């Protein structure tokens, strides 16, 4: 149960709204100490990722206009294409999807969120296995 | 060690430039972290947007208009680990538990790439 026991619960993992503003967002991945984190909708579903290279992006004008954070949304920059883990019943998924990806979203059959697994624990197991090798030999 | 990213395939900061600068390469080059670099290449830290922004929070506002006024080497990070070269195999894995990249430079500080724990992964997924 390693992978699963390794998942960060979802009240660590700072989040956004559904119809809050860019400003806001940038506020919360300020202080959260993640660069890309959840946007939830009110009943704590899933819908996208943020960063603020997205929010930033969507301000670049032809001089960064930070003057238009205050009214673009994050649902208008989320990125809405992502995966999520839904059970933790097949390791090598798993493992798959954090090839590209740094953190994976857990969700649970409705869409709601429940936390993240990260790269980290892949490698713990890694230096786990390497300090075995030498001590086999 | 044939994994590193080299150098020149990640965008850089140059010591003096400022936030603003450092905010518009950030956010066209792919990477949430990039190096700061001097005239000679060699590595005096690493700058983030959180970096950049946490330097700009007011008690009421987050005050854009300093961006123009701090230079990156104000809040750059200058404590991280680096590795001059692969023959302590053991130590990268080890640092990449707890650090997403390392930095490679040599004994003069040139900055010569990076490490991330995306080449770990992959060899895991091909072991499964
Ligand atoms: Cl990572």
């Amino acid at each position: 149960n390693e992978l699963a026991d390794s998942m960060i619960s979802a009240e660590k993992v700072a989040h956004v709204q559904l119809g809050n503003n860019l400003e806001h967002a940038l506020l919360v991945l300020t202080k959260c100490g993640y660069s890309v984190i959840p946007v939830l909708d009110f009943e704590f579903k899933l819908h996208g990722l943020i960063s603020a290279a997205m929010i930033t992006d969507a301000i670049l004008g032809l001089r960064i206009e930070f003057e238009r954070l205050e009214d673009l949304k994050v649902e208008d920059v989320m990125q809405t294409d992502f995966p999520v883990i839904k059970d933790f019943n097949n390791n090598e998924r798993i493992v798959h999807l954090l090839v590209d990806h740094p953190f994976v979203c857990v969700v649970d059959s409705d869409h709601h969120f429940e936390g993240i697994v990260t790269r980290r624990v892949v490698l713990k197991q890694v230096n786990r296995y390497i300090h075995l090798q030498v001590e086999e030999n």
